[PDB]
DNA sequence: AGCCACATCCCGGCACTCGAAGTCCCCAACTTGGATGATTTCTTCCAGTCCTGGTAA
């Protein structure tokens, strides 16, 4: 699978594995986890499975050992060695006023509080010209978007039952529900 | 190899600095020569009383 110019790093790998057929739990513990621990014991060490909690900002001080992952990814999927760590969130090495935390990707830095941790939502309109989960959405200051006659970005609650690409790892449709096929500034707001 | 209890750990949060002139440095402190003789040191009288044995002829 090729990356996309403004996919999310999670988008990515669940792609691969899906498109290399590991679809079940078991396999994404498997063709993740154990080969990686089979390479090297530190790749896994440093490597939880649940999605949330793969990415840099979410992580401790042990980051060099997860890149070391990283690295084996770009090395198996025939990469370069940046080719997903200038997709990644880190920990920005500047304090964006009074000691807060902020985060850091490939040039823009955001506030920890603008990152959109539950509740992602998405956009029918664009989801089914090509569908992966997105970058731009994870954001707190951005409702609707750009083009597609605008509105709204279609919140979590598709069906009496709440969404979201994390606990429940599909794309275009998600547990009970159905592949989802379902006022004029915020399309100014949505410039970030 | 998968599941569960318990350790800590770091960010967001909170509170403090705290009134409100300075008061002199340094180096030296004395040598010598002698301390007195001649005499004497008290005497009279007195120094309480009564209670509180065991054992055998």
């Amino acid at each position: 699978p090729e990356p996309f110019a403004d996919e999310a790093l999670e988008s990515y790998f669940l792609r691969l594995s899906q498109e290399n057929g590991f679809e079940r739990y078991r396999i994404f513990s498997g063709s993740v986890q154990d080969w990686l621990h089979t390479t090297d014991h530190a790749a896994a060490g440093a490597f939880p499975l649940e999605l949330s909690r793969l990415n840099i900002f979410h992580a401790s001080r042990s980051s060099g050992l997860r890149v070391r992952a990283l690295q084996l990814v770009d090395r198996l999927t025939d990469g370069a060695p940046f080719r997903l760590l200038q997709l990644a969130l880190c920990h920005s090495a500047i304090s964006f006023g009074n000691h807060y935390k902020a985060v850091h990707r490939s040039g823009v830095d955001i506030p920890l509080s603008f990152i959109r941790v539950h509740q992602i939502p998405c956009c029918p309109d664009c989801l089914r010209e090509s569908a992966y989960v997105r970058q731009c959405w994870h954001f707190k200051p951005y409702v609707g978007c750009h083009r597609h006659g605008g509105r709204l970005i279609y919140s979590c609650p598709a069906c009496g039952e709440s969404l979201n690409y994390l606990a429940s790892e599909s794309i275009n449709h998600c547990q009970c529900g159905f592949d989802l096929r379902t006022p004029d500034e915020i399309q100014l707001s949505a410039l970030a």
